[PDB]
């Protein structure tokens, strides 16, 4: 009841409505996915106008569910465990000396397509730092995020940081803090700890004359015996 609706390519449209420190924008998605390849092809657009941070600080934010279990692991995979229903994200991620934040996302099929839904409200920036003030260059590192079941929550719990390079040859530490939760009455698969490693390449459309990201990414299931 999960596990097919991944089998192929699977279209995806995300939408997010975004606050940060009281910059509003927001941000249309859409994308293919191939959870059989750990494979990720979205496009995002600012439609608001320019984007007010950093479009890397904005990559983790922009669908688990497409991250390829390997057969031997595939018990662990809460994600499709949850489709169609459904689940929601909530997360906090903290700028090291910065500011922080907040979102909640919605993941779930709607017909065919899969759709998140997202507001995220940002506070405590500050205006000269990485973030507001555009220092983060425009790459992404490559790294593993680990995963635990959270069974009061009856999902799971997820923590991670992502170092975003900078220019001043420095780097912005992004912790993130994540937990799911089933938006279903139904079952769900509870993983035991493993991790998500991923790969991400962040791209330009040359066409493209609006303020967008190109993300590529790749995901994939490990740590499981």
């Amino acid at each position: 009841k999960g596990e097919e609706l991944f089998t192929g390519v699977v279209p995806i449209l995300v939408e997010l409505d975004g606050d940060v420190n009281g910059h509003k924008f927001s941000v249309s998605g859409e994308g293919e996915g191939d959870a059989t390849y750990g494979k990720l092809t979205l496009k995002f657009i600012c439609t608001t106008g320019k984007l007010p941070v950093p479009w890397p600080t904005l990559v983790t934010t922009f669908l688990q569910c497409f991250a390829r279990y390997p057969d031997h692991m595939k018990r662990h995979d809460f994600f499709k465990s949850a489709m169609p229903e459904g689940y929601v994200q909530e997360r906090t991620i903290f700028f090291k000396d910065d500011g922080n934040y907040k979102t909640r996302a919605e993941v779930k099929f709607e017909g065919d397509t899969l759709v998140n839904r997202i507001e995220l409200k940002g506070i405590d920036f500050k205006e000269d730092g990485n973030i507001l003030g555009h220092k983060l260059e425009y790459n992404y590192n490559s790294q593993n995020v680990y995963i635990m079941a959270d069974k009061q929550k009856n999902g799971i719990k997820v923590n991670f940081k992502i170092r975003h390079n900078i220019e001043d040859g420095s780097v912005q530490l992004a912790d993130h803090y994540q937990q799911n939760t089933p938006i279903g009455d139904g079952p769900v698969l509870l993983p035991d700890n493993h991790y998500l490693s991923y790969q991400s390449a962040l791209s330009k459309d040359p066409n493209e004359k609006r303020d967008h990201m190109v993300l590529l990414e790749f995901v994939t299931a490990a740590g499981i015996t």
